[PDB]
């Protein structure tokens, strides 16, 4: 997909389909459109007819923004999304709007259309791809416009490699696929990446191995290195992902029911690979560091046992009371692998607990940490691009429930608080930084007649990331 | 339990148990009291001994306090209360403080040793109550004490009520019993009480009817009310309680462990009842009205079932979907009856839902509400008492997951979030006046070898009213 | 509430109103949107739209594209353009690319899709929003066939919403007697006869009915419904027979709360047969027709049945109550005796009766049994004349041998397997004397989900039957 600029009113008699955001007014030289704007009811925001001309039946639809709000823009824009998909052309006017809402409406729409383009069509015998190809954007304000395009541009070049990763099937997308990819996709950009093997896992990252050796998959992590800042020696920002390319639960086996979406249980290092690439793509002033560790979780004659205690890279022995809360057992080492950097702020992301759905929902990611500062950053680029967050309170009580007479912690707690519980679990490891965690086991994917992943939180950590 | 105060340095001769409340330096004319501070290890902050005297073994105690925060102070008020109530007479040395440091340290200490007496003998054969009788603070900011111990002792008679009739067994705290017992205490104190009963609740609160159909045991709506503001006729402060005296599910029923526990399920209207009851003892400056809606939720031929669309107070039909989540449906109508009263704010308390314990888990409250300064009022009276509550989202949203093709709305949603729909649910109910709701569901009571209401969040909501 | 009506001419482009072409292989000829809409038409798409802006407003144009002929494919294309047509307060549609045969069934495909598609159940909620369709107009060179066609749609559409405001009713408004007097009175509006028993009757003369409903407070009925069209008015009558169990919990042997709500629909059975016959009376089809309906609720209280039981049917057989959720076969038992009095020339029993239909046939097709392979076989006929789908499942001799009780004659359920042919085989016991044939509509008779309601189905399949007699 690919989005320009005109500074033209658009014309009846341009070709394509043609879409006009208004506001209070309706279009005045385009006679479809103004009948399509006069006729919408109480709650009708978008309306759309197809055209007999001579070069065929030509699409013209209308939307309105009453509002101005970020949501009310993204809903219209995911409305007329669902419209321009069947459009090979479209040409959108944002007239009627000064140059600060014409680059908003123009950024949400291009993001919207983009997005709804989407296709994983790559295991189907005939692909179904989407007609839409190119938007053109009609505005008196060129700049503002093309920048919101380049924003655009690179939000959905993330959320599109973040839903492939995590839509692709678990037996292509390996650790080993994952690390070759984020490898290829950060050198494609320009920027700069290496993979640890299994041997410095098993000698420096005794949790991060102990869930990896059950499974015949090799286990990788993954440093992914841009330095964008004035100062390249100022201190990075850190993305730290889980990777678990596919959790059975192993020895404490997950029920069989709806366990194909524990493929999204490496969104989070989807997340962290696609937010990388994106920030570089934007050529964003930054110094970002993308640490990912990825392994399968899977039953065998040598996999973790439930009492067993392993050693951390940290040095702390932790209690594996429960082998389904693994993630935590890979997250802790590449979080202690991360303090190595000198971060200015760690921020991991992981589909951690499900106790987060019970918590918040599918729509609102839980945002937990150490560093308010840190917390309200995360939470103020949430409401920028209407990427619900919340956050949970890490209190010092909740490690009351984290008590073991074996290992220095156990891997689960008592039980309530479950999302808190395991924030607080990885806390022990994130003491030596600014530090915020992101429980997106709601948010990162849907279920249904449209199962797939989302994309999110990639809007959220990429707009973090152009406030810094 | 009574607390008093004197001027003079507790005497090494004085008769009764002894307590050093020490800061930094040890007790310096009391030789057993030294030794203990003396000796205290690195974690330690509570010792005790018994002298041998001429009129029998003399009980020495000291505590440290280190830090200043009231949860540091709690804490260790609550470790010494432990030993206090063993102690028929504790003569309390909190010399060592300012008068602010010092009226502190009596008001937890005091709380502590209050609550630590408390005894529920009530059913059984023998009486095995506490020795502790009397608790007398020697400082020399006799005027600061002697507030803070009024305080004290307002909280600990409201704890002590809201335990006593959460710890009552369900045959006896009948709904007739909650409501006459309310109606008695209030009166006791001078204030006012009517009793709503089911001929009214039939007529006007149907999605109340509804729940209370299917038990032998008659409704009731009760009403407290206070005037102790300067202007009588100024807006007041409403207390909105859920009192399902007992839950068993209904025809949606529940499982039959650990059922006991739903007897804790009016721990809502026993927080309102008692800290309606605490604000007038302290003759607050406040109109207050405490709303309580009592019931029970039973199976039988005339029960609610799955299904059935009942017409509300305000005139919204509800679609019983499952007849568990039954405190939705007393408390909206209670909610709507709020209203007329014109009030400041509302604040419903109510143990609503499980999935707060696993949002929050046992030891925080869930605050939701439509007026955030409501809620950010409630989070600073939790900070100053140490009943830690935390806010969770009521975005709109969660509107999205209450649809019904049969009625205005489900009375549950589609799964996810749980805690945020039901609060979500009464917000529909509640859009006239500032609200917030208290969801109490793991803070109200404890299990295991301690199983007993805990009377939370009285403390929270009674600093509520006193910083009104 | 939606009228349809026949004209003779082509559809004229200045027509005022929606325009709807259903067209075969050519695109219409003079309409130069419809034109358009047909021309671009892409491989597996079969219905388009647009709005023509005009004078007096935008004008809805749409086409059908019919390649085939069969009536599933025709009933897909009538829903799909039904989706398009409840936003368009009038519908004229063209049908002149079709011969009187097919003419006739596009009208009536479309037609039944058109008013089922405007059906709405707002009774509970604050604002009603009705749709905007209100007329429908097929214009033919077959105005005959046209003709008949829409007044069978007009009786389908007539039983399906009848049927659909029965089942989605809310418990605590469809009670049995809200059920036994809305029959009453649907009956007696057509000019058929109806009678109501009552509680007394029912203790005393049908036991095994009586200890499903004394655990509730709702008093149970029995509804007779009485239609003699025929020209022997003393002729054998067809008998229809329905579960009424207004709503289920499942009494002591209680149900999980998950999705219990979907058990207000536990008496959609009794709606199809009540529906049914009112299509029936409104159609005047020359038979002689009785409906039978049982209706009571099963609830757990103090004096509810309890497992271990044994009751004295109306029949006499003895029956032990070995699960208290299997119910319905209780109270359609002695309906089925009861059936017998008339001396019927054939009797269908509906019911929503086990969860184990939906396993073995799923939630489009409905089951039918019986014991006799004409009834069966004509059932089936009416089946694929509407595309109502249903499957038979075989009454062999072994699965009675499922059924044994050591303390009565039959049990009320069977050891396991064979869920619905084990039900059926219980009811087989009571049924001996007439032909007889059972439909489980356990799957059928309502949606989940976002769409979540009742269906109307098996009406369409009843009514078609009754046509064929
Ligand atoms: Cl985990
Ligand atoms: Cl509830
Ligand atoms: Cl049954
Ligand atoms: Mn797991
Ligand atoms: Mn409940
Ligand atoms: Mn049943």
């Amino acid at each position: 997909m690919e989005f320009s600029t005109k500074t033209e009113i658009l014309q009846e008699q341009q070709a394509g389909a043609q879409l006009f955001v208004c506001a209070d007014k309706a279009p005045e030289h385009n006679t479809a459109a103004h009948a399509l704007f006069s006729a919408l009811e109480e709650g009708q925001n978008f309306s759309d007819t197809k055209i007999p001309t001579d070069n065929g039946l030509q699409a013209v639809a209308v939307v309105r923004l009453e509002k101005t709000d970020r949501a009310a823009l993204n809903k219209a824009a995911a409305e007329a999304a669902k419209w321009a998909q069947n459009q090979e052309t479209v040409n959108v006017d944002v007239h009627a709007f000064d140059e600060a809402q014409a680059a908003a409406v123009a950024e949400a729409f291009a993001i919207a259309f983009g997005n709804a383009a989407y296709r994983f069509d790559r295991y189907k015998k005939e692909a179904k791809p989407a007609k839409f190809s190119q938007a053109v954007f009609h505005s008196a304000h060129e700049a503002a416009v093309k920048e919101a395009l380049r924003v655009a541009e690179a939000q959905v070049y993330g959320q599109s490699l973040c839903r492939d990763l995590g839509n692709a099937a678990p037996n292509e997308c390996t650790p080993e696929f994952l690390a070759r990819t984020a490898k290829a996709e950060a050198e494609k950009l320009g920027a700069h990446a290496k993979i640890i093997e299994k041997d410095y896992i098993k000698e420096n990252m005794g949790s991060f191995w102990s869930v990896a050796k059950g499974s015949v998959e090799d286990p990788y992590l993954v440093e992914l290195s841009y330095f964008g800042a004035a100062d390249k020696e100022a201190a990075p920002v850190v993305l730290v992902g889980k990777g678990i390319t596919f959790d059975t639960g192993g020895i404490s086996l997950k029920p069989g029911l709806n366990m194909d979406e524990m493929k999204f249980d490496m969104c989070g290092a989807a997340t962290v690979i696609s937010t990388f690439c994106a920030a570089v793509k934007l050529q964003l002033p930054i110094n970002l560091i993308a640490i990912v560790a990825t392994c399968e979780n899977m039953p065998s004659g040598a996999a973790n046992k439930p009492g067993d205690v392993v050693k951390s890279m940290k040095g702390l022995t932790i209690e594996v009371l429960n082998t389904d809360a693994e993630g935590r057992l890979i997250l802790c080492d590449a979080l202690t692998y991360a303090e190595q950097f000198k971060p200015k702020a760690v921020i991991d992301v992981a589909t951690l607990t499900g106790a987060c759905i019970v918590a918040l929902g599918h729509d609102v990611s839980g945002v937990m940490g150490n560093n308010q500062d840190l917390i309200d950053s995360l939470l103020a680029a949430s409401y920028n691009v209407d990427d619900k967050a919340w956050q949970l309170p890490l209190f010092e009580t909740y490690k009351d429930q984290l008590k073991s007479n074996f290992a220095d912690i156990p891997n689960i707690g008592t039980p309530g608080a479950g999302t808190i519980t395991a924030a607080t679990f990885l806390s022990y490891f994130t003491e030596g930084y600014p530090w915020a965690h992101l429980d997106i086991a709601g948010t990162a994917w849907k279920s249904g007649a449209e199962k797939g992943a989302t994309g999110r939180p990639v809007p959220l950590l990429m707009n973090y990331l152009r406030n810094l």
